[PDB]
């Protein structure tokens, strides 16, 4: 594998693990103001000192390649440049070089020593070893790279506040650079190379075992203390802002780690193609890291748009984990045989589940501890929620039964597609519900009939399915579980649901309690886009059934769906709790 792929989910939940505990910690006011500064100030005082100069005394210039250095050097360089003179270019002049420093420091600058550095370690603790050292001296020289043509654009701004014709051009440089070396990161490598020849790459035991101490002590520390400080810190910015912040993450999550993947590609000469492979890969996980917490701590320095960028900094650590997830799965497919490949499948498919049923579970019991599901379109997004739990729940079931007896594999079988089938109808039986609603007459909505027709409906395909189809117990996969009927009932299901669904959410336009229209016609298109790659998935199957092509990467995205819907619902209706149950539950 070359990437122990396997091991990256654990990792991802122990270390977003701890940044949510933080958050719940800071929102139940556990850690009182006085000891979340006590614990600040440690981790950016003695844990990454410590854990600084441990790695860099021991490193071994000697062996380092520094072709990888340039590669992500000149792709971070790169995306600095693109940045500044863009937001050069179209911003504000009363707020453009704020702009012009902040935000390339904020699409390059990356959380790779408390964040990025347990997933880096998860996926090459024994395959690639040699990995672990670059991001300790990847990061830091970016930092000095980098940071001062930033942060010399906020001394011009500041001085633009005092006016007096914008001069000291020696000052404003040389306050930059200061910035820079204040940094603890920064003078604290140049004492470990100061080190290294010094003391030579050789410690005393003692002053390792303690630096040991301090040194395991920081991710742990410094990702409680993200989680911590992230409590109310997202505000409603406006349109102008939240698009800014949809390009700024896209740059540090989808432009950087493309640019680096591509740079390795040419400066790296690779003689071993599986050795290049591999940096390839890894150029292309080092790019996809939020952004750093001290960012933020940056702008409050400068008093410059802390609200942009603090709301980017904890948006972009969050979001990178499914990207950090989905993109790392995809990159080792192009190197599957095509029977391992169908385990990776399952394996996506299974924790894809897990952390979707929490969603759906805390969804669930928003959802029920008020009065919600008594009311009409909320009642149809319970019976939905219920569909997507069963659908998670039965992965995991199926995933320690899928090559076992028969009778476990038929039972579960059903289990799975019958609400399956409910999650792909039920999107239209919604659509329908708010076409109703919305055209606002005084018919009575029959639940009662669409209720049955929601899960009546799709336990009859599935008992259609058995009594007309060939069975395969080797089919590691669920979806192929039965033959070529399978997936014509399948995209007939699909089929259907679409213009059901389509139609209903366009007679809304043409028509055009406490029910959220706009909140239950964002889920309808959400989820009717899952259904054009799963039909679109099976469609192509029924043309052509030999695999490898495209078709990898769509059965990857439609596994992820299938089972990952209850994240989108959890997006809309479980996250925002507010007041409605708060006093309930109080
Ligand atoms: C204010 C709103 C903030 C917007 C947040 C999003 C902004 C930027 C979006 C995402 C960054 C770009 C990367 C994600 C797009 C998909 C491409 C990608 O990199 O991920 C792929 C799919 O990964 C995912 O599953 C991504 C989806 C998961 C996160 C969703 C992204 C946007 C969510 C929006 C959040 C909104 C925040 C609300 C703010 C109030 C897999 O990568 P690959 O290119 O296939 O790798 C192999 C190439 N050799
Ligand atoms: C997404 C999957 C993995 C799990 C989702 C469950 C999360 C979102 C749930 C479960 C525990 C919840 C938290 C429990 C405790 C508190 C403290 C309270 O004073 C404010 C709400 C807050 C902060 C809750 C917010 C929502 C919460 C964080
Ligand atoms: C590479 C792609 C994906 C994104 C690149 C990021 C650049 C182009 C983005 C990110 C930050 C953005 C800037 C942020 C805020 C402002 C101030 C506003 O008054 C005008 C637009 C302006 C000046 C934006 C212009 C575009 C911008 C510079
Ligand atoms: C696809 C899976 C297996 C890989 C991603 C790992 C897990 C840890 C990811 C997937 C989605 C992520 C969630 C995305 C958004 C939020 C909302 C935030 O306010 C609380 C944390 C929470 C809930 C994130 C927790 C971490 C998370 C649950
Ligand atoms: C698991 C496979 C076999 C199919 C699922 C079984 C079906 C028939 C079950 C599971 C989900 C259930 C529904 C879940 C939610 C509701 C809404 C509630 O206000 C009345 C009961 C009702 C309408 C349930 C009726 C029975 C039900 C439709
Ligand atoms: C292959 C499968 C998906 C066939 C599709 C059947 C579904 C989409 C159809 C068949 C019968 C339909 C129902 C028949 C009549 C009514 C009454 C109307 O006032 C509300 C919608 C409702 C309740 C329809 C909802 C959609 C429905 C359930
Ligand atoms: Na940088």
């Amino acid at each position: 594998p070359s990437m122990s792929i396997t091991r990256l989910f654990p990792a991802l939940l122990e270390c977003f693990g701890i940044v949510l505990c933080g958050y719940i910690a800071g929102r139940a006011n556990v850690i009182t103001s006085t000891q979340a500064k006590g614990l600040g100030n440690f981790v950016s005082r003695f844990a990454l000192p410590a854990l600084l100069f441990k790695n860099m005394v021991v490193l071994n210039f000697s062996n380092v390649d520094w072709s990888f250095l340039y590669s992500i050097l000149i792709a971070k360089a790169s995306v600095f440049f693109i940045v500044c003179v863009l937001t050069l270019l179209v911003a504000s002049p009363d707020s453009r070089f704020s702009k012009a420093g902040l935000f390339p420091i904020f699409a390059t600058q990356s959380n790779d020593f408390a964040l990025g550095y347990p997933i880096v370690e998860a996926l090459y603790q024994t395959t690639y070893p040699e990995y672990l050292q670059y991001i300790y001296l990847v990061a830091p020289i970016s930092l000095m790279m980098l940071n001062p043509i930033g942060f010399i654009f906020c001394e011009i701004q500041k001085w633009k506040d005092t006016q007096n014709a914008s001069q000291n051009k020696i000052k404003i440089v040389g306050l930059g650079l200061l910035r820079v070396l204040q940094n603890p990161i920064v003078f604290m490598v140049f004492i470990g190379i100061a080190f290294n020849f010094i003391l030579d790459r050789k410690v005393p035991v003692y002053v390792e075992n303690f630096l040991d101490g301090l040194g395991n002590s920081f991710s742990g520390s410094a990702l409680f203390y993200l989680g911590l400080t992230m409590v109310g810190k997202i505000k409603r910015l406006k349109k102008s802002a939240f698009v800014v912040l949809i390009l700024l993450i896209t740059a540090k999550l989808l432009v950087l780690p493309l640019l680096c993947r591509e740079m390795v590609e040419l400066l790296d000469k690779g003689d071993s193609v599986v050795n290049h492979t591999s940096l390839s890969n890894y150029a292309f996980l080092y790019g996809v890291f939020p952004v750093a917490p001290g960012v933020a701590i940056f702008a409050t320095q400068f008093n410059m748009e802390v609200e942009i960028i603090t709301s980017g900094m904890v948006i972009s650590t969050f979001v990178s984990a499914p990207i950090m997830y989905v993109s790392a799965w995809l990159l080792t497919f192009p190197t599957m045989d095509p029977k391992p490949l169908a385990y990776a499948i399952q394996n996506v498919s299974f924790d894809i589940s897990i952390v979707s049923l929490i969603s759906l579970i805390w969804s669930l019991a928003i959802l029920l501890l008020s009065k919600k599901y008594k009311q009409l379109p909320h009642m149809l997004t319970t019976n939905l929620l219920i569909a997507q739990s069963i659908v998670c729940a039965g992965m995991m079931i199926w995933n320690f039964v899928k090559e076992k007896n028969f009778v476990g594999q038929i039972l579960v079988f059903v289990l799975l597609y019958s609400s399956l089938y409910s999650t792909y109808l039920w999107t239209g039986l919604l659509a329908i519900s708010l076409f109703l609603l919305k055209k606002r007459e005084r018919v009575q909505i029959p639940v009662g009939i669409i209720i049955i027709s929601g899960w009546g409906i799709p336990a009859l395909l599935v008992g259609v399915l058995l009594i007309t189809g060939k069975h395969n117990g080797d089919s590691i996969d669920s979806a192929f579980f039965y033959g070529k009927e399978q997936m014509i009932t399948t995209a007939v299901t699909l089929f259907c649901s679409i213009l059901i669904a389509g139609i209903s959410l366009m007679c809304m336009n043409q028509t055009a309690g406490d029910q959220q229209l706009t909140r239950h016609v964002l889920l309808c298109l959400l989820l009717i886009i899952g259904l054009f790659a799963n039909l679109s998935s099976c469609l192509w199957w029924l043309f052509n059934q030999e695999p490898g092509r495209l078709y990898v990467e769509l059965q990857f995205f439609c596994a992820v769906f299938n089972f990952g819907q209850g994240f989108i619902s959890f997006g809309i209706f479980g996250l925002d709790k507010h007041l409605i149950i708060l006093p309930f539950k109080r």
